[PDB]
């Protein structure tokens, strides 16, 4: 009850709409706030795209070593890694790492295209038992995050359950699961988000997202010191189209649900 009041207070102070799902694997419990409402995933959908490539690689050895041409025509709105490789190739492993660790738009688009497009990423989610996730569009339009628009959305509950499956469960083979976890632990974009609300000693793998309407998201697997791991989804969106980022709200939510 106290946790619920604190999240409601945070939401009100923020002015926006907050969605939280924590799974605590110590006792199989959950903390949920708007956890069945839909939220625009923005960049956090990259976890599902990378996982789809990893699953495909279980039947195709050396898939991760396959080379992909990078061209000027591939550049999108934010391409911090791919812009260094224009006119050469990157491997699918390198693209996975760039998408997950640097929020690289081109890299996400190459993962999406490789597996067959947004409907194929969505069909993979369905195969895993996630009947809520939908990836409708490619980068950059998947981040528009217009209120009331169901495109490119999921719920906090569904994404927490799916992230648990991907990182701690058996969706992927052992090599592929370990690779996903290693990639997420190496993320560079999340230090102001969930990580900022947790003790410094805890280990985090996370993927952020951002978009229109000040949408600010993070999904994480967390290893607290000497505790069973947690899964935490924090999604946040705001009423104004040009609202500024609010990573501090995600940090605050993480602190509230883990204190
Ligand atoms: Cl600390």
């Amino acid at each position: 009850a106290d946790v619920q009041q604190k999240l409601a207070e945070l939401e009100r102070q923020s002015g926006g709409r907050l969605g939280v799902a924590l799974i605590n694997t110590a006792d199989n419990s959950q903390i949920l706030y708007r956890a069945d409402e839909r939220f625009a995933m923005c960049x956090t959908s990259a976890v599902m795209a990378a996982a789809a490539v990893l699953k495909k690689s279980e039947s195709e050895p050396n898939l991760l070593n396959q080379r992909v041409e990078i061209k000027k025509s591939d550049l999108v709105n934010y391409n911090p890694i791919a812009e260094k490789h224009v006119n050469g190739t990157m491997s699918l492993a390198e693209l996975s790492a760039a998408a997950l660790q640097y929020s690289d738009n081109v890299a996400m688009n190459k993962l999406i295209a490789h597996v067959g497009g947004p409907a194929s990423v969505t069909a993979f989610a369905r195969q895993l038992g996630d009947e809520t996730f939908r990836l409708d569009r490619t980068e950059p339009t998947l981040n528009t995050a217009i209120p009331g628009d169901p495109r490119d959305t999921t719920s906090p509950r569904a994404m927490a359950q799916t992230l648990r499956n991907l990182t701690l469960g058996k969706a992927l083979g052992d090599s592929q699961r370990a690779q996903l976890v290693t990639w997420m632990k190496g993320n560079t974009t999340g230090a102001a988000s969930i990580q900022a609300g947790l003790p410094a000693s805890w280990v985090v793998g996370d993927k952020t997202g951002s978009g229109g309407y000040g949408t600010t998201n993070d999904i994480a697997v967390i290893w607290p010191k000497d505790r069973a791991p947690l899964i935490l989804v924090t999604y946040f969106t705001q009423p104004q189209p040009k609202a500024e980022s609010r990573r501090d709200v995600l940090a605050s939510a993480a602190k509230i649900v883990t204190d």
